[PDB]
């Protein structure tokens, strides 16, 4: 529930959660950037949920 900014992120693939700390995220949906210091993982919020992504599976739009 917070600001769609904080350096935004592609999904280029559909992505579904695994545990709680991971969140689904879809082809065309921006991500907002909450921790990337992991090379593996992107800690993201798709407009309210927070999860890790692949990052792998995630581009800088910024």
């Amino acid at each position: 529930m917070d600001e769609t900014g904080k350096e935004l992120v592609l999904a280029l693939y559909d992505y579904q959660e695994k545990s709680p700390a991971e969140v689904t995220m879809k082809k065309g949906d921006i991500l907002t950037l909450l921790n990337s210091t992991n090379k593996d993982w992107w800690k993201v919020e798709v407009n309210d949920r927070q999860g890790f992504v692949p990052a792998a599976y995630v581009k800088k739009l910024d």
